[PDB]
């Protein structure tokens, strides 16, 4: 009953098949094999939540098809355990997917359909769904639903001083500034940052540089995500603090790592835990993650978690 | 219960994205929209001939997923009522699916996974998997399931007395003779037909003379699919029947027409029909299944199959 994490955003269905080489305008191929996958940046987020044993909410669209169904099974009750009060399906939208074509040679094809995530949400949130984001201990957002959507949320969080986060991550457009100035931590990695600030991101000192130019754009916290580097926390009128990985024995998979590196956070920061520990916390989550091949399956519980911080 | 409709085969979901080109290697693109929808030869088939109101049966395999879900919840007795007794789901293969990327030209590009169509079926068929095939009034085949699989279906009809259709849609490979020996009709489109004989079918003459290859490979009766001309019925030894198509009011979507020509002859034909009538009733049924936008949702029921008949001629 502790304030929840609430997950605003994404829900696909990411589905893999294998072939030797991508087809002609005609030509029938036969893949490798093949699977369909429940994913999505806010589901992963809000999967990752859940399985950390924190009270977890997911906001979001779906179809009235199958990969709905899919998404629904992996994140409900007979899955990770997250509250889905919050998720319409419509009829006239598929849930949101992804066609991922693995090829013999190394290299991805990719179809994304945004589908319901992009065009079911309604012209002004309603007031039941502005109710559980203003009841909330921290909400997560990300790029994979409209603006208008984030912007709404983040107004009504913010007058009700409830922390939250923007994760990057999604659609390469231009963030707008009334999101900007609505939200207390964003959340981008070192090619996002570089794009939005239109600033180098090679070194930490340039890193620095672009999150200064967070600052004045109104964030007052940056969550800046390294990979193989670990993470650094910038908060306006303080030192940046900084958190290396805790080192994978092998990195099956990086597959919703990040996802999962920011909704751990999220849980450690509305735990009331410190900074330090926070990044700490989420290290050690992202860690458990790219251990195991996919996604949420990968997703560690808080056990887990708690077992690998210990180790000296 | 009439000796049922026995369709062996494949479900697939098919997921459909509208896409303005095929994306490069490397490279990610954005789709209009999408649609996942019941399909595959099989469940076609199988719908087709359960909304033509003949008791149909569906053997077949799928994984325990979504999409093996969307299968059986429209082919069943809240669809179109096909008996599914004899559907096994499997957890360690994934329900078949097709991915079908539609271009704005009009191109179609297609990916298929084979999944539990290719690879949850039993080395050899238990004899109560084949108890169904055994008590068949007309048993349906494509090629979409291991060529194995459709040889050991065949062989127990023929031993048994009872007429075997092999769609010839579904995979490009040679069709094994063990297989054509074993079968009654066979039914392929006019690409089909060419891909197997190895001869062209520009022309009736062409086909006639590709039919004429069938029979020789051991097949009696060949049901060609000619398209927008229409279809023909070749038996050995008699003359060809022509059936030109019932013309559609509006092609909205071709997808599953194939199959419900094939199906709705079977069931024509396992109705004590005419050859002359059993292509008409096929042409009636594919004619209303174009009309319609997706494979199972557009199969037509008997009796609108029947008015189209009533009033085309
Ligand atoms: N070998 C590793 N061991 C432990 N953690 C790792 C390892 N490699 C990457 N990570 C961590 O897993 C998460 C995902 O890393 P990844 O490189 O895929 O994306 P990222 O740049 O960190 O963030 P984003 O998801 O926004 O792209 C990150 O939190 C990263 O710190
Ligand atoms: N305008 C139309 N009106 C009525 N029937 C049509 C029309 N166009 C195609 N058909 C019929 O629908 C069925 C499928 O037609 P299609 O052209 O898609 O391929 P096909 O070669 O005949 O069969 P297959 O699906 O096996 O390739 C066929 O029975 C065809 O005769
Ligand atoms: O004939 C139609 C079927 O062929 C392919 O198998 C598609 O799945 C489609 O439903
Ligand atoms: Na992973
Ligand atoms: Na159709």
């Amino acid at each position: 009953m502790a304030p929840p994490l609430v997950v605003v955003g994404s829900a696909n269905a990411d589905i893999y098949v294998e072939i030797e080489r991508l087809p002609k305008e005609g030509e029938t191929i036969s893949a490798k094999t093949g699977q369909t996958l429940a994913g999505g940046k806010g589901a992963n987020q809000a999967a990752c939540g859940a399985k950390l044993m924190y009270p977890t909410y997911f906001v979001g669209r779906l179809g009235e098809d199958a990969h709905g169904k899919l998404i629904a099974e992996a994140l409900g009750d007979d899955g990770c355990g997250v509250h889905l009060d919050y998720v319409r399906s419509v009829n006239n939208e598929p849930t949101g997917h992804a066609v991922v074509m693995l090829q013999s040679d190394g290299q991805n094809s990719i179809i994304i359909v945004g589908g319901a995530n992009m065009k079911a949400w309604p012209e002004i949130m309603s007031d039941d769904d502005l109710e559980i984001v203003r009841n909330a201990g921290i909400v997560l957002l990300q790029r994979e639903i409209p603006d208008s959507i984030n912007i709404q949320v983040a107004k009504a969080v913010k007058k009700a001083g409830v922390p939250v986060i923007l994760d990057v991550g999604g659609m390469d457009t231009p963030i707008p500034n009334e999101l900007l100035d609505s939200i207390d931590i964003l959340s981008p990695n070192e090619t996002e940052l570089s794009r939005l600030t239109g600033m180098p991101t090679e070194t930490f000192e340039q890193i620095s540089q672009a999150v200064a130019k967070c600052h004045k754009l109104g964030v007052k916290q940056v969550l800046v995500k390294l990979g193989s580097k670990g993470s650094a926390l910038f908060i306006q009128g303080e030192k940046p603090i900084q958190q290396s990985i805790i080192p994978a024995a092998q990195v099956v998979d990086t597959t919703g790592a990040g996802d999962t590196f920011t909704a751990a956070f999220a849980v450690a920061m509305v735990e009331g835990k410190s900074h330090e520990e926070c990044l700490r916390f989420a290290a050690a989550a992202a860690s458990l993650c790219v251990q195991v091949k996919g996604a949420i399956p990968s997703m560690p519980d808080r056990k887990s978690v708690l077992k690998l911080l210990k180790f000296s």
